[PDB]
């Protein structure tokens, strides 16, 4: 039994909610929170930019720290950082980003990150300014991610359209 509420289940280990992943961490100060991530961890936008904003910048300067030791992430990877005021950890996740052209199969590689913690609060990767379509992105964490997630999806008319198109 976990705190999660709400969520409509897809899977044996699979759950999907219409809800703010900020105000979703800061209710459950979950383990692991998942950020939708580029190489660079500049968090400038879409799920990034609102999940530092809500840590008042404080995941931008650890993340700046982190890259300046260790150099970018790979387009597929991932590193753990603190979850500041938000989650005990945040996961912080490359998926392609198709506005700038990046290989799609690389999705897949992105959400076996997952599968390194038993249970994570995640959005849908590559998805809004990623530029995926959202449909495709449930669909590989459906049949990539053992663990379990609880996916959050931001805007209501997307989660509804997520849901009734789910095989």
């Amino acid at each position: 039994v976990n705190s999660f509420s709400g969520y409509l289940k897809l899977t044996d280990n699979v759950y999907i909610k219409n809800a703010d992943i900020v105000e979703e961490a800061k209710k459950v100060k979950p383990t692991v929170v998942v950020n939708a991530a580029n190489v660079y961890l500049k968090h400038g936008g879409g799920v990034a930019g609102a999940l530092n904003k809500a840590t008042n910048n404080a995941m931008q300067v650890e993340s700046d720290d982190y890259i300046a030791t260790n150099g970018p992430l790979k387009v597929g990877g991932s590193c753990v950082l603190s979850g500041h005021n938000l989650a005990k950890h945040c996961l912080h996740v490359v998926g392609p980003n198709v506005n700038k052209g990046e290989d799609i199969q690389l999705l897949k590689s992105a959400y076996e990150n997952f599968n390194q913690h038993e249970v994570l609060l995640a959005p849908l990767l590559s998805a809004g300014i990623f530029g995926a379509d959202p449909i495709h992105s449930l669909r590989v964490c459906v049949d990539t991610v053992r663990t379990n997630v609880y996916l959050a999806v931001f805007d209501k008319n997307l989660y509804d359209k997520l849901v009734s198109s789910f095989l």
